[PDB]
């Protein structure tokens, strides 16, 4: 009876910004919840500039207010009063032999 999200992903450092993939986010708590309309724009990187990072490190993203509205719109039979979650994205350092 409580909508939650979780998930994780990673890449190896390549000097390019990370590409968050919303299909790696795992949803739970409500049978039949429609998450098919969510996009990368619906989550915000919890970084200093709120942009996708490049440097090796451990980062998180959170569903933002745009994302809350999108999820609510996709589920008209419900009044989704809480949405809680955690999502971790790691950029691993590049091995140099």
């Amino acid at each position: 009876m409580k909508v939650t999200y979780s998930g994780s992903d990673s890449k190896t450092y390549d000097g390019n910004p990370a590409n968050f993939e919303p299909t790696t986010v795992q949803w739970s708590g409500l049978k039949g919840l429609n998450t098919s309309t969510l996009t990368s724009a619906d989550f915000t990187w919890n970084t200093a500039d709120k942009k996708a990072p490049t440097d090796a490190g451990k980062y998180t993203l959170s569903l933002n207010t745009t994302g809350e509205a999108a999820l609510r719109k996709a589920n008209p039979n419900y009044d989704l009063k809480t949405i809680s979650g955690s999502y971790t994205y790691t950029i691993n350092p590049l091995g140099i032999d």
